[PDB]
């Protein structure tokens, strides 16, 4: 309807080290998001999952330890509006995006895709 949202856009992207940290400050720089998430954190990672409408969340890296806890995995068995990427590459996350913006944060076409494969969709 009319009463919608335009400032609730947030993206929580996390993983072991901070390689994802500044990797986010650049995303919000373009989107203008309010606050993103850096490094893997069970406390903040829970906010990207329990929120339900946090826009997007990335608890990548699930290898050499499978550090994804039941907060991201669960977030996958149902998949809401968001995106993800880990050593796996998304088994089949079903989001309202298109099942195309997913990966393992290999740094080369990851996060960018999630923001490039969308382009809003208003051509
Ligand atoms: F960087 Be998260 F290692 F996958
Ligand atoms: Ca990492």
């Amino acid at each position: 309807g009319s009463h919608m949202t335009e400032r609730r856009l947030r993206v929580l992207v996390v993983e072991d080290e901070s390689m994802i940290a500044m990797l986010i400050e650049d995303t919000l720089c373009e989107l203008g998001h309010e606050v993103a998430a850096t490094a893997s954190r069970m406390q903040e990672a829970l906010d990207i999952a329990r929120k339900g409408q946090f826009d997007i969340a990335i608890i990548d890296v699930n290898l050499d330890g499978e550090p994804s806890y039941p907060v991201a995995d669960i977030l996958a068995e149902r998949n809401v509006p968001f995106i993800f990427a880990t050593g796996y590459g998304s088994k089949g996350l079903d989001t309202r995006y298109s099942n195309i913006p997913l990966l393992t944060k290999p740094f080369l076409d990851s996060e960018l895709e999630a923001v490039l494969v969308q382009i809003s969709k208003e051509v």
